[PDB]
């Protein structure tokens, strides 16, 4: 896989963010995770986590996997990096997302994320508390 440039347009919630990609606005849904909805427990905390990470970033990058690049709502499906740190992984490591939505062929970082999850669960962090 390869990283590609994007610039933040707006943080939306824990697992959705709007970026300008190839010069066009696109809402991205983070691959391989599920954050709680804002109205659910830890949802505001996930939203705030993601927002801080992407807002403070000097450099946003998008990384598509090998499969589907957009979902049925037209959202981009990617791994998102903030100054080289993967948002998707960081959410999981902090117990602010579960590994989820693992579809065959867009699952390159699955095992990386599951390892993060296991450590968040051992630590009894957030969702796992
Ligand atoms: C993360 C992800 C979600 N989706 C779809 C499945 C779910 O469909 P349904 O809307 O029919 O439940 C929805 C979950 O996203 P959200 O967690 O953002 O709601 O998005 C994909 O198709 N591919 C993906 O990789
Ligand atoms: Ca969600």
């Amino acid at each position: 896989l390869h990283k590609e440039p994007a610039t933040l347009i707006k943080a939306i919630d824990g697992d959705t963010v709007k970026h300008m990609y190839k010069g066009q606005p696109m809402t991205f849904r983070l691959l391989l995770v599920d954050t709680p909805e804002f109205n659910e427990k830890y949802g505001p905390e996930a939203s705030a986590f993601t927002k801080k990470m992407v807002e403070n970033a000097k450099k946003i990058e998008v990384e598509f996997d090998k499969g589907q690049r957009t979902d049925k709502y037209g959202r981009g499906l990617a791994y998102i990096y903030a100054d080289g740190k993967m948002v998707n992984e960081a959410l999981v490591r902090q117990g602010l997302a579960k590994v989820a939505y693992v579809y065959k062929g867009n699952n390159t970082h699955e095992q990386l994320l599951r390892k993060a999850e296991a450590q968040a669960k051992k630590e009894k962090l957030n969702i796992w508390s």
